[PDB]
DNA sequence: CTGGAGGAGTTTTCGCCATGCTCAGACTGGCGAGTTCGCG
């Protein structure tokens, strides 16, 4: 319904409304890793919160996630242990190894922070297993994915992907627009 | 006779909580008036 499109367009114009900016979404995160600028990991930040009933993760604004079928798709900068640590509980190690290789490969598409995290990837409690994690530089505010250079790289990747076929958009009625081969998912439960 | 493969059919991965009472009376109030038949 175009009503939702109009509502988003209007309310996103308000800076404090809470609309995620284009290309970003709010997800669940449990821990953050701290590593020095030299590429050595030391320090883990656990952001999970006790909701009275249970200890549950926290909501964070991050780059949108792919819709993972049976195929392997690497997320940009935040992932679970299987892609990052090359470890899991699924037993099928080769799958995890392939995921890790794809994850490291996607990064290469000059910043010292990404240089450091690349350096750490030369090697890459139990509760971290299976949870979502993010990266932070030792004593650095914010997170690596928040740095402007990361945003430029993300925009470049988006431009890379949005190419080829073009047509008429039914919601807007405009011509020669790139057509979406797949739609992002919607939260259930 | 063997190949490459397009299509048909089967398997894997995906991610993974909640809803909260209740409580009480009235009221007291009077209808109506009436007429029967009659030889052999």
């Amino acid at each position: 319904l175009q009503a939702l499109h109009g509502y988003y367009q209007r309310m996103s114009a308000d800076p404090d409304a809470g609309m995620p900016p284009y290309g970003t979404s709010m997800e669940n995160i449990s821990f953050a890793l701290v590593l020095d600028a030299k590429g050595t990991l030391r320090g883990i930040e656990d952001l999970r919160e006790q909701e009275g009933k249970k200890l549950r993760p926290r909501k964070m604004l991050v780059p949108i996630a792919e819709k993972k079928g049976n195929g392997i798709k690497p997320n940009f900068l935040w992932e679970n242990t299987s892609y990052i640590l090359g470890v899991d509980a699924k037993g099928k190690q080769e799958r995890t190894d392939k995921c890790h290789a794809a994850f490291i490969a996607h990064i290469k598409a000059a910043d010292q922070d990404l240089a450091a995290v690349l350096q750490f990837l030369e090697h890459g409690s139990e509760e971290v297993i299976g949870s979502n994690i993010v990266f932070r530089i030792e004593g650095e505010p914010g997170f690596v994915h928040e740095r402007p250079a990361a945003r430029q790289a993300w925009a470049n990747c988006l431009n890379r992907r949005e190419q080829g076929l073009c047509g008429q958009c039914l919601i807007t009625g405009e011509r020669q627009k790139p057509i979406a081969q797949l739609h992002p998912s919607i939260k259930g439960g």
